[PDB]
DNA sequence: CGTACTA
DNA sequence: TATACG
């Protein structure tokens, strides 16, 4: 077995479809595909989506209306779903699935965007601790993990175009890099640094300035291993031609069983 | 004393007052200001919109952040201010704000718009039936009351450009109607028409076909007096003049 | 069409 | 620059 997980923070996820989603959805194998950011509730989605042939899909859309949401299709299927952490506030913003895979747990998260309020930053830091002691809680009773999203912050100078500049901007905040340290210091590998050491590397770039086209970006979007399974994970890459989105789908291959 | 209050559907604060709020309502200088969609909360608001210069100002707004929310500037400081009917579903859209002035308790509704679905036309109907048990239950016990706002409902043909057209339209059903019918049943009276006959006076018109130009639009909002209390209304007028929203002001001047 | 929220 | 509800 030689299984391939897609993530994708496709900023709407009827906007992505009026845009030909389904067709690159196709165009690829994807053994599970991750969305983050879906804006949306299931009755809300066009038949063609809610059912894909080959497929079980999975929505959690956030409470409140037409914000957050995180979504999932799978060809294999899982043991269970859990749809967050057991903590009220966290729960509720779709922004949470875990997914029982046996071999491996797989968590798709979206992760709080900080840049809007400092009252918000707070959510967001609150947020990666709660997830921590989650992930770690299940790597404890020895499951293996695959952590995929966005996690709305780029972890070294070199995950960015403008590093000097966005110092102070939230999503490069020392405090926020500061816990990635901390995440992978935990025994979590960012599988895309494992194969690719090049700059440049992005997963999003602003639509406000046209930043795509210079390829000026930040890569916000991870895919995470648990390092005990670390030796399991044969590709990590971006798919950065393919468009629809702010962000671009990002890859991983495991060799399995 | 001649007292006069303004209402009006401004469809954001923070918008019309981009387009000089503050200005109009220093040159017509009202003694009540009832205001209805002000999509807002007051730690959202400049500092210069949260107070004014002799009046003394509320705000209700939706907890849904940037939805619904009415607010009230008043000359005269009143005894108490009620927001909202006592169910849980009605009060938590910032639609309700009943201010008493010993003389007249006030009310200044933001009734729901129907046309979105059928399921929020069930709450807009439910929520006129909250109206009215609230409203009669306070001038059945002696009080006198002003009610204004937008009802989102125009009454009769008269009271809209397109009645043949829009008979299917929420905001012309006959089910609403009906209603105030109802309403003006029970002892309230349509201050406007008291002094108005005509047709093409309406306080509404759709952006969407840049109505207004053509006088094309709807009469959605209403000055209502209890019968009683009828004999103290001097005027009931519509300021059609006034822009900045895709409503115009409507005004009463009471004894 | 236009106001607002959030990204 | 790019979902909601009037
Ligand atoms: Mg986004
Ligand atoms: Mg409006």
């Amino acid at each position: 077995a030689v299984l391939k997980i897609i993530s994708w923070n496709v900023n709407g996820l009827r906007a992505v479809h009026r845009k030909g989603f389904l067709k690159w959805f196709m165009e690829e194998k994807p053994d599970i595909l991750c969305l983050q950011e879906i804006k949306a509730a299931p009755e809300q989605l066009p038949r063609k989506l809610r059912h894909v042939e080959g497929y079980r899909s999975f929505f959690t859309p956030a409470e409140r209306k037409g914000y957050s949401g995180v979504a999932m299709y799978t060809k294999v299927p899982p043991s269970s779903l859990r749809e967050g952490f057991g903590v009220e506030r966290f729960d509720t913003e779709g922004r949470i699935q875990i997914a029982d895979f046996d071999d491996f747990l797989l968590y798709n998260i979206y992760f709080p965007n900080g840049k809007m309020s400092e009252e918000r930053l707070k959510y967001k830091l609150e947020f990666y601790d709660a997830f921590l002691e989650d992930v770690n809680r299940e790597r404890d009773s020895g499951r293996n993990v695959i952590i995929c999203g966005d996690f709305n912050t780029a972890h070294r100078e070199i995950d960015l175009a403008r590093p000097k500049e966005n110092s102070n901007v939230s999503g490069f905040l020392p405090v926020e890099r500061a816990w990635i340290d901390k995440f992978i210091e935990n025994g979590y590998v960012d599988t895309f640094r494992m194969f690719n050491s090049d700059p440049g590397q992005y997963t999003w770039w602003s639509y406000r300035t046209r930043a795509r086209e210079r390829n000026v970006g930040w890569r916000l979007d991870y895919f995470f291993v648990n390092e005990e399974f670390k030796g399991k994970v044969k590709r990590s890459w971006i798919l950065s031609d393919v468009m629809g989105s702010d962000h671009c789908p990002i890859g991983l291959e495991i060799e399995l069983l």
